């Protein structure tokens, strides 16, 4: 959080090319669009990367205060599913997206993913320093164990698990 009580928070979302297998594109799609236009409260910072192999910043941290805000970041949601994975990128990513304005030490990331990421373990050590709050929505059934892990390891929600 900022140091006045803003929530901080960065959609880090997996748009690789095994986000295509069935609806998980969509459904990571209906998630993002109920957190962005219904969950996410007033007065909250709000940025949002999508990562394939590399990490793409759709936006820079805004802050929610009307529901313009809340629509020019739903537009956003990944149209497509291709490229490799990399979890880490996305998550450093999202580390610098929050730095340039706040600490992410009690800032949150919801990170939407299949999990299908077998090189997680890479970003622990800086993820246990970044002080961030991971929540994980796995969508499919062949998440990795170390997405879990992220969660457990930093106080976050786990879903679709
Ligand atoms: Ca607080
Ligand atoms: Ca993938």
């Amino acid at each position: 959080e900022t140091g006045i009580g803003q929530r901080i928070v960065c959609l880090v979302l997996d748009k690789s090319g095994s986000m295509a297998t069935g609806n998980r594109l969509n459904r990571l799609n209906q998630a993002g669009q109920l957190f962005l236009l219904q969950t996410v409260e007033l007065g909250s910072w709000v940025g949002m990367v999508t990562f394939d192999s590399a990490a793409h910043v759709q936006s820079e941290l805004i802050q929610i205060n009307s529901g313009s805000d809340r629509d020019t970041l739903a537009k956003r949601l990944p149209a497509a599913a291709s490229g490799g994975t990399s979890i880490c990128s996305g998550l450093r990513s999202a580390f610098t997206v929050i730095r340039k304005k706040y600490p992410t030490d009690g800032s949150e990331i919801v990170l939407l993913t299949d999990g299908e990421d077998n090189t997680i373990s890479g970003c622990f050590n800086e993820v246990k320093q970044s002080g961030a709050i991971i929540h994980t929505v796995a969508l499919g059934p062949s998440a990795a164990q170390e997405l879990e892990e992220l969660s457990k390891m930093t106080g976050g929600l786990q879903t679709y698990a």
